[PDB]
């Protein structure tokens, strides 16, 4: 029961649910991105500690859209959470390609999920999701793009050396 | 006059008028709500304190308010104000379920005003009231529910102990 | 590939793995548990802050696991994860005794994961577990044992009340 | 003579005395190793301090375990030390191969000391070695792992400037 929701559809409620599910597994992805980063046959550290934070911070995300749908009177609904889309990542542009397609993913989940709650008029949700969320993942995006660029300008040198590099230096 | 109004309109502003209206008679039913727990047939500051910062807040939206409608060149009318719903306001959970209807009362109107802002394309006070008005209120909701939650529980056990612990551990 | 791996089984390394699992899991059902008390009909935040630091701690469990995998020379492989067994967790003692079942179940999986080392002639996973697991469990068992018998002994008198009393004062 | 030996078999003593004689060894080459890399003709200074460290270690390892010997009112027994395998050591690869095979030989001494402890029903030994080198010994070969992987994969791209670069920027 609540004696607290207004304006809170029960389309936004399932919506929400799902965004949750797409974080926790997006956090589950840099889990496993930054272990493997730590294999001693890899050993890149500023690799590692770069996902481990993603980690974090997409799991931050799935907490606070939990605290949310709390907020709102809506109910937490969560279900099982599939493994990451590969068991060992190749090489550090392979990786950062991974990472920006996993955040569009997550950029575009939350797009629809805006395009929902302005369908539904429920300006709170809207407001929660720009300042919490839709600048966070712009910010994160270019940074990824940007990291991107610069271990693809590495690597097209000579590989070896530019991945060595780019952790020591940008990371 | 004005020299400075642009893309405001008179709806808007009428309704800007109406919301400071009913925030300043939130504010009263507060200030009510506050002094009925501070008889001393009643006895419950804690109750009593809860209610009179809620009246100082809605003030305060009042006054945000009434600051907003000068910046953009609107023109601050005020109208009567009508006393509070009640003179004697029974026991704590009948309290916390009136500030409920109360604050969902306010809601509703701000997301009313919202809408309007939205049909006037007013993207200006869509972002004045989300992050100094919406927000604030889905929190504060989310609190009178928790609160109105833990106070039925009590007095489910046994009234008068109940409303004393209440009084004494919450708040 | 490795250059470090030496005495690690193949065996321990895939128990290790499915220990990661568990301890990921773990930390599923605690932050539902945790958000289930969070809900405005339920509105425990003692209860709710007590599962949600749980749900860190499984976290960083899986985490040192997956670090030792690393260390040994052995491959972490993650599997997709279950969601928790309830979807609403009932009571205060409910949901202790669930917590309880949960945290045996963990103790059970490091004593038999113990056994294979000892059994593998592995006494870096002994000492590993030892140091780092199984007083770590001891310790969070009685805790927990202490608290349910709390709860029970409070919700034998008044079961509102006495949800309300082990919040406040023991959380 | 001793009045306070209990439960230390003559197997382990002579055991400890043998690890002892390895220990100092190990520290010996890690001199060698150190001072190799202070060659004017070779000057890699932060590999000279890597090995130099080493050296420090294993000669703390050899005091704790002659400090252990005696607590347990065994008797310290020493031999000759044979000289490092090698005079030169060539490049840092070939050097931080050489280092994790002589930590991998460290390794199974210990290995093969706690077996015989296990086997001697001698609990304070296998307790000895599991905090205070047994950890330190998987600690310090990833650790090693994990520079080898470096350095390998920063000569491969170009000998010269990978070896310095490993030598400024990890080292
Ligand atoms: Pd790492
Ligand atoms: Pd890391
Ligand atoms: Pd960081
Ligand atoms: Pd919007
Ligand atoms: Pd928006
Ligand atoms: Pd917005
Ligand atoms: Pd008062
Ligand atoms: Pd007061
Ligand atoms: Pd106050
Ligand atoms: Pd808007
Ligand atoms: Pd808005
Ligand atoms: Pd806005
Ligand atoms: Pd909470
Ligand atoms: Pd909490
Ligand atoms: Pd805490
Ligand atoms: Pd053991
Ligand atoms: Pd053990
Ligand atoms: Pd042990
Ligand atoms: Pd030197
Ligand atoms: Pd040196
Ligand atoms: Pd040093
Ligand atoms: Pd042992
Ligand atoms: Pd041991
Ligand atoms: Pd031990």
């Amino acid at each position: 029961s609540s004696q607290i929701r207004q304006n809170y559809s029960t389309e936004v409620e399932a919506a929400v649910n799902r965004l949750v599910n797409l974080y926790l597994r997006a956090s589950y992805t840099y889990l496993s991105l930054g272990f493997y980063f730590d294999r001693d046959d890899v050993a890149l550290e500023g690799v590692c500690h770069f996902f481990r934070e993603l980690a974090e911070e997409k799991r931050e995300g799935a907490e606070r859209l939990l605290k949310m749908q709390n907020q709102r009177g809506g109910r937490a609904l969560f279900q099982d959470l599939q493994k990451p889309s590969q068991d060992e990542w190749g090489t550090t542009p392979d990786a950062m390609k991974a990472a920006i397609v996993l955040e569009k993913s997550l950029n575009q989940a939350l797009l629809d999920l805006h395009a929902l709650g302005s369908a539904q008029a429920d300006p709170h949700l809207c407001d929660f999701l720009e300042s919490h969320f839709l600048d966070e993942e712009v910010k994160l995006i270019k940074k990824m793009g940007d990291h991107l660029t610069n271990i693809q300008r590495l690597v097209g040198s000579q590989a070896g050396l530019g991945e060595y590099l780019f952790e020591r230096l940008t990371l």
